[PDB]
């Protein structure tokens, strides 16, 4: 057959070949000898070639590949580098790049939305105060009283010998995690570090399971400054079950806006160290990972006890039954509160749609199976039965070392 | 050049060192992970594969670098130099087979690997004899409902001639009847093999739960049809702890998962018919065989029994019914006293298996996507454990359909 990965969906029996992977300029961590695909992280002319490829992508997307504008923009980019070491994106270039990084993201299952992203340019930003302002506008725009809109706020790009713009928080909205003297954690155990950093940098802390963290915002060559979100800005949903009436008495709650804030956006060799982006939740993020992970909120035993289940034996499927209801509770509460959310069935169906669109448009779609398939009910969703090719395309969102 | 491996639940790190002893590439390259594909795209050598396996075996029994070890290295050097192959001793076959399972990275049950009954069926010259061997293996492995892992190893591949082969994918599988209306009555994954059986003589039933015959092929001969005696194949009718109606459905499932189209490789020899069984992990029946949409696809039917709202994905009727079905599978096995392991218990012992291997070998190579169950993934400790995947020999491989 065709000298490209053959790709099969074992439910429908259909076949495709991924020709897009040929475009990858970056190596992942696998090799003929061993697959390392379940690892969460693995550890000048270089700028030009990256730059040039981005520009060629730009011009192709607007169907001007070959044109004088295209070659003149190339000429322009190299002259800028040859004289200053770096170069700068035109506005609509940044907009296309940022959308393209979302589109290229292999662990993201909501990419059917990729073309509909609001891009706030914040490349003029000059202070931690200003960063705060921009961040609050972002939150306001995106949250939109529960009718959620996709957005990304691009702060200034890394410069040579000039420290980065950095949000220290991992998300814009996150709950505190307080280390006790029992050794237990009150709140979100995920956040014990950032909580402790917030206090040492001067936050007066609370003592709840759901205290929203302040932002630690860092502007070039400064210590970070601390900022508290006004509570009218951070929309939250109290959780309740449509039938089990005792569920609301548990006092569980989650915030509406998932907003990753420590990821590095890379476009044509330029690195934007600060560029928080936000969409809406898939229900299993809250209901299965945040609420049921052993190493997070871990409410499974609680709920199962309330549910009168036999928690002394694995074969009662008591964990399974409680996760289903915690999940139905996440869905029902957001729906009631009229905040956007997507269940794992709908979400995955729509990534299938996204797969055969990308098949027609680019002949491939980088996808990480282990992340695409949901944490409950995996084989009940259609992505489980779809084979996937995972490779790195630029523009990309990368992970980056923590600032401290 | 050594992979760091982390558990995200507990924070612990390990380096895999086993994976250097890999001698056979998989499908990933640095440019792209293919980790999620089900199948691969498709003298002097055989000698050194044999050397290495014999080196393996004399360490297993702490006898490395000794007289019996050299005179076995010479026996092989001699046999290959003369005939271009060699043969294994029963005890070596036996260590080979257990290791084939030890090495199987899609396998969740490998805590058990040291405990395998091994039938040497290498003196087999006819399909007829295979039928008998296959039956003893069934009687043994089933043991009244007290399942015991077993393998039967038929005669190796030989340069001149046809393979000994079992046409079936499992020793026990239900059949697939295509209907006027393109609807497949009975079991969909086996529509083709049902048709092969008909093509070669079989009168068929028309139930959903009819047990297929066996098609056994001896070298260079057409396959012969053999019918499993109904008292041999142990079945479990499905019912539910609380839901009285669930029985009504005629739901049933057979006790013995026995693979039989895979090929066992050792010290470079190839065993084209080496069928093996253990026991089921409940989600193979409850989630996959019954809720796959391309399998019996019972979900809707059930969710309607349960009287859930099916107009909409966000009621999670899919999830709700999937759990009742898995719970019926477990109950009904436990009521009729047949080994069954749930997915929570199974993955817990896998974690324990990983720690054992880490102490013994420097690693366990495994395939995260197969090892994580098809419901409640992150509810199991395996969801949260990084894993490295690679090929070690001895091994079970896929091999082509004979027709
Ligand atoms: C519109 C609704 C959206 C949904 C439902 C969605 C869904 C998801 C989900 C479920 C994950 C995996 C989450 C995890 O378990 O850690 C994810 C990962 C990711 N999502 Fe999306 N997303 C949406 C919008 C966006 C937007 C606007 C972006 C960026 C512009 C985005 C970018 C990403 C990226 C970059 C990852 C990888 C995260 C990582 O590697 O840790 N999503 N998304
Ligand atoms: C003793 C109880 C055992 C249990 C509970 C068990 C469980 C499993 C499960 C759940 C899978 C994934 C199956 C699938 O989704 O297709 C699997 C795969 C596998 N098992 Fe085990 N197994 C057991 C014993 C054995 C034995 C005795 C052998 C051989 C002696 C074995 C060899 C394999 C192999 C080679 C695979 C991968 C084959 C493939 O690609 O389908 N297992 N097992
Ligand atoms: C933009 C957007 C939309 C959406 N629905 N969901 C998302 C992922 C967010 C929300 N809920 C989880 C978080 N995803 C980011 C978490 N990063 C995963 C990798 C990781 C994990 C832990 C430690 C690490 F070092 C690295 C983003
Ligand atoms: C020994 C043992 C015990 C156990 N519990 N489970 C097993 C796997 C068997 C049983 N339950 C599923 C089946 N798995 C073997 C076949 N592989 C499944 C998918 C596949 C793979 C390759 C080609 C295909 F066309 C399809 C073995
Ligand atoms: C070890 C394993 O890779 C890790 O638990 C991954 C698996 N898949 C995931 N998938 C998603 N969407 N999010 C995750 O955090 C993880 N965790
Ligand atoms: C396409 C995907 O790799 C395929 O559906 C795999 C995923 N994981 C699996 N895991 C197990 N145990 N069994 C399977 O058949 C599969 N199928
Ligand atoms: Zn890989």
């Amino acid at each position: 057959g065709p000298k490209f990965p053959r790709v099969k969906n074992w439910e429908l029996g259909s076949i495709t070949y991924d020709t897009l992977c040929a475009q990858s300029q970056q190596d992942g961590p696998c090799t003929p000898r061993r697959c390392l695909g379940s690892l969460v992280l693995p550890r000048a002319e270089q700028l030009l070639s990256q730059a040039r490829d981005f520009i060629n992508q730009y011009y192709s997307s607007i169907k001007r590949s070959g044109s004088q504008a295209h070659e003149e923009r190339l000429q322009e980019v190299e002259a800028e580098v040859a004289s200053t070491g770096t170069y700068h994106l035109r506005e609509s270039e940044l907009v296309f790049g940022a959308k393209q990084a979302w589109r290229n993201a292999p662990r993201c299952v909501g990419r059917i939305q990729w073309g509909k992203l609001q891009v706030f340019d914040a490349r003029d930003c000059s202070s931690a105060q200003e960063m705060f302002t921009y961040i609050c506008n972002h939150i306001k725009y995106a949250t939109n009283r529960g009718n959620l809109r996709s957005a990304i706020t691009v702060f200034p790009q890394r410069a040579p010998g000039r420290g980065d713009f950095r949000i220290w928080n991992s998300q814009l909205v996150r709950y505190a995690g307080y280390r006790q003297q029992d050794g237990s954690v009150r709140g979100d155990p995920a956040n014990v570090e950032i909580t402790e950093l917030c206090i040492q940098h001067g936050w007066t802390p609370g003592n709840g399971r759901f205290d929203v963290l302040p932002l630690l915002l860092q502007a070039p060559d400064e210590a970070p400054e601390l900022f508290v979100l006004p509570p009218e800005l951070v929309l939250e949903v109290p959780l309740e079950h449509p039938t089990l009436e005792w569920f609301a008495a548990l006092g569980l709650r989650w915030y509406a806006l998932p907003a990753v804030s420590n990821m590095l956006l890379e476009i044509g060799g330029l690195e934007f160290s600060a560029a928080p982006f936000s969409g809406w939740y898939m229900s299993t993020e809250i209901g299965t990972r945040n609420l049921c992970d052993p190493h997070r909120y871990n409410i499974l035993e609680d709920v199962a006890v309330c549910m009168d289940l036999d928690t002394r034996t694995t074969s009662s499927l008591w964990k399974d039954k409680a996760a289903v209801e915690i999940n139905l509770a996440v869905l029902h509460s957001f729906q009631l509160a009229k905040v956007t959310i997507v269940d794992h069935h709908a979400a995955t169906v729509s990534f299938m749609k996204h797969l055969d669109n990308e098949q027609k448009a680019r002949g491939g779609c980088p996808a990480d199976w282990a992340w695409i398939v949901p944490p409950i009910s995996g084989s009940l969703t259609p992505v489980f039965h779809q084979e996937m090719v995972n490779y790195i395309l630029s523009p990309a969102f990368r992970y980056q070392p923590d600032p401290w």
